[PDB]
């Protein structure tokens, strides 16, 4: 029987390239989302074709709230309502803008920025733990520049922070059971089209390795790794996939 | 004119030890206090009596809510009603208990424990740098031991390492403004009392320096340092105050 | 055709995983030794026996010395004599044994500690980069307890910290040759067969994930996954492959 | 009795610095120096002239070598003879030059990145350590940036690196003997008067706390911190004392 994953944020960008790529590698997914439900439809669409009934997806705001641990349970217990069980968890949806220390109240974005990118993953870990020859393991989207952080983005920063304490703590208290916890930390991956070409280019000559970002396979082929049995003894380590950007000083 | 200090949980333990240490070096002080009546008004009894007009207290509690940046705004507001100007502002305050992953709800343990250690300090440095020669800083209260945190001290060990995330971030921030934001950071400092003593002997024997745990004195200490003109060049650094404990290998 | 790797002090123990690993994935293999001729001899000719001529063994003291240079160019010499190429360099040979601060002279300490485990990792860098579809990376071997060493271990670890300031520094340098650049940090791995059973199990019982050492191939499968094509974007990463280890508090 | 501190490297710059705050201190010093002889003997003339028979010089060069463990013993040696005790040793000697990976020989630059660096403070750990076989402490000059390299400077890279973990493994061994061994790290500081100017400016610009480098001064007060009875619980600690620089990204 075909194991299941949860990848959260899964419509589109790195969350898709990940869930694509577990899919291939035989895993049958939940695809979650927020606002994208046309995209994570069509995802979902796409991989049943390849193989039928491997596949569904899940809507859930990631936003801090009193009810947050509710939606976290039930992204999970969708997977084993949908597949029987749930053996990877991707935490990769995340909130990304600024919050400038001097639209949105700060209450929102102390609620989005670190529910998302924090709380979020606790919960669901929580429920991925507590619903529990396999090769069960959590994956973090954490970020390779959370030490040199953007001007003005301490929210998110702070989150993606925590998250580094999630991986390290789960990773501690979940190993009795069997369970593995690592992070993937991107440097800057895919670029919005959006962006004026002046500011993607202004990012990609930041990068030694090539000038350029990440594709969102490359990400993928690290979640990919730290699930696999190639990993078996690896829990509590964030590999850094950023093409040395981090090491780069101002 | 004499400066003045905003001290977070500053009743007793860690936070009174400060408090008395910047008001003996010449600060007035808010004692800030959630549950602790008796004692942030003995000490500010005390302090007064030193020198008076030097010390009041601020009521708040610092859990996670959609009244929490009111709540900061007020802290911050008491020093400058009190005192006609906020020079420094010391995030110590802290809930600190388990949360496994496997009576307090979820919600609660997660609105408490972020909320002390990471929300709150948040919001009482955007109140603070919104509010602002002078030696404008902010410490804030880490921990020595976030990269091996206590087992099954996940929200806990969220918030520490959101705190070190907030440390870095407001310090790149807020430079422009002259504001320096810094750590420190304890190993172990005051056993509670009521601790086991084959518990507490466990913890001492483990520290290189002494086999004991810090006086809350020594970690004050660590705090004058950076708040003072000797370390006008220093911002976003984390001082451990730990004994060596974290060097210290399972 | 086929790519090429020299791995330093393969001829047993994790350093043979790694060969026969990189030989199994279609490598042609330098085998490095110092002391353990039979074995490294005994390797090459069962890599030979498997595919012709696709192992050679390359003799070396890797201690610091003012031939220590000439030594490092001759064993990447040795890579393009038997195969007209170099792809990869393992840097994983490492003297071990304590060098307490208070029957080697301590000169001699100092050699092979920081001999082995830096300097000669670094002229090997060197030559490797002297000498440059393409694919070509380095993989140091780090230590992930190299923030809570042993006792009575200075040099050893002052050599493993020195290595991962080479990982960084040469992935910086080395980016725009497109030659990455990582490590791989085992905790405990393939204890000494020679250690009690009753030493073995109190490293063991350290060990989160398991309550077990990690294997030789379980390592040697990180470093697979770093010179693989599936880490293209990674460089200046290092992996903890350590069960959790480095996570535990004293 | 007057206590007694060695400071490497103190005839001019940061070093000289350093010397002259502990000596307002109350130290007595050793001022070890290399080349700078007359720049060496003018700083003791006048350190004597303020307060006799309280400084001496001592030259030896810490290039790595057979014969560098003897020349450091040698140098605390000179304290204990002129002065009865040696109670701070600060290691802050440094070679610093670009050693790329593609006129010194490379033995030259190996013995003089690395011995300066990184042995030379070992074996005065060492000798410093077996002479005490009071606030005995150790301060060694890092380096903010060791994360974030500069380009071709890999040897000086790794030996500030090898620097960290003799702060640490020293710290961890020389505890139980109450001997502290802390850190600082500079960002840049004194920048060379002959620099280029708009050299001078590109560095300046890069630092978020005032744009400006650290003062000799600054950096001897955070070591003057460490010494101080205000420290005695910290031991394994670098301060930064960097401006912010450290936290901002390319
Ligand atoms: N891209 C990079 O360069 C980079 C750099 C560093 C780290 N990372 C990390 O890698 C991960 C993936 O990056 P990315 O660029 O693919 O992410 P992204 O496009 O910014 O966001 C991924 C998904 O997060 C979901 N999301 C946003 N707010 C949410 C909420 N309130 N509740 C639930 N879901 C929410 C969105 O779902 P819907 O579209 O369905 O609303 C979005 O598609 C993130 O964790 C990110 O921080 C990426
Ligand atoms: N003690 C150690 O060994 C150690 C180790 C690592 C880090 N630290 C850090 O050092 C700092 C001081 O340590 P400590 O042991 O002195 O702290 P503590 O005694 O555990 O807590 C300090 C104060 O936090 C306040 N507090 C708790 N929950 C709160 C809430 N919901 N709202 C507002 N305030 C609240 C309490 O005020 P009331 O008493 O007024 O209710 C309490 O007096 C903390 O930030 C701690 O995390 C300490
Ligand atoms: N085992 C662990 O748990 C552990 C933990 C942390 C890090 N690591 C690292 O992972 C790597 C592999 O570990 P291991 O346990 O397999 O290593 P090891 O058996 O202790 O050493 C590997 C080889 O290093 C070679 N070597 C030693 N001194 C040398 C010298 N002066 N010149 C040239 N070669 C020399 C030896 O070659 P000969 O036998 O031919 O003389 C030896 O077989 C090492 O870098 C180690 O530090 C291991
Ligand atoms: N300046 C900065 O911005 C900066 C940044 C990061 C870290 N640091 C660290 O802070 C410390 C002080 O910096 P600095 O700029 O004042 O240092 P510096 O001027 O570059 O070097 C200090 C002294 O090092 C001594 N030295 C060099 N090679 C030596 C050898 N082979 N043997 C013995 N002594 C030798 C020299 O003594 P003689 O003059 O007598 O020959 C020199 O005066 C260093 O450890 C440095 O790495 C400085
Ligand atoms: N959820 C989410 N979405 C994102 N688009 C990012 C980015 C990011 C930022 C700039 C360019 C490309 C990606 C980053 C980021 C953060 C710090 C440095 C580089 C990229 N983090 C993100 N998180
Ligand atoms: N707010 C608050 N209060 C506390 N009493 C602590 C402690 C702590 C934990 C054990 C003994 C003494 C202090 C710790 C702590 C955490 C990790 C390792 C060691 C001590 N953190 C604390 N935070
Ligand atoms: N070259 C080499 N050989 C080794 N055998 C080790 C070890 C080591 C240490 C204890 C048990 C097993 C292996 C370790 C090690 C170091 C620090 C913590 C734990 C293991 N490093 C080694 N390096
Ligand atoms: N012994 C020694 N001397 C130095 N002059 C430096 C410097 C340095 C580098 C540039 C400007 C000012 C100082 C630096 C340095 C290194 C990395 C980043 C920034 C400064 N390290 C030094 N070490």
């Amino acid at each position: 029987e075909a194991p299941a994953a949860v990848v959260t944020g899964a419509a589109k960008r790195i969350g898709r390239a990940i869930a694509v790529k577990l899919h291939q590698t035989g895993y049958r997914v939940v695809i979650h989302y927020h606002n994208s439900a046309e995209a994570a439809v069509s995802l979902a669409d796409e991989l049943n074709k390849e193989r039928s009934n491997t596949a569904v997806v899940c809507q859930a705001d990631l936003t801090n709230s009193n009810v947050l641990p509710a939606s976290c349970e039930e992204i999970i217990n969708s997977c084993f309502r949908a597949f029987g069980r749930c053996d990877v968890l991707v935490n990769n949806a995340s909130a990304f803008y600024p919050t400038p220390l001097v639209g949105k109240t700060v209450e929102t974005q102390v609620a989005e920025l670190i529910g998302t990118n924090a709380i979020a993953p606790f919960l669901l870990t929580m429920s991925f733990a507590q619903r529990q020859s396999s090769n069960l393991s959590i994956v973090n989207l954490c970020d390779a520049m959370v030490d040199q952080p953007c001007m003005a983005f301490s929210l998110y920063n702070m989150g993606k922070h925590a998250l580094v304490g999630l991986t390290q703590s789960a990773a501690l208290e979940l190993a009795p059971y069997g369970i593995r916890v690592n992070g993937v930390a991107p440097g800057v991956s895919l670029l919005p089209v959006a962006m004026g070409e002046e500011e993607k280019d202004k990012w990609r000559r930041k990068v030694p390795l090539g000038r350029r970002e990440a594709s969102a396979e490359q990400i993928a082929d690290a979640v990919i790794f730290l699930v696999s049995g190639s990993a078996q003894y690896i829990t509590g380590s964030i590999i850094k996939v950023d093409g040395g950007l981090s090491l780069v000083h101002a």
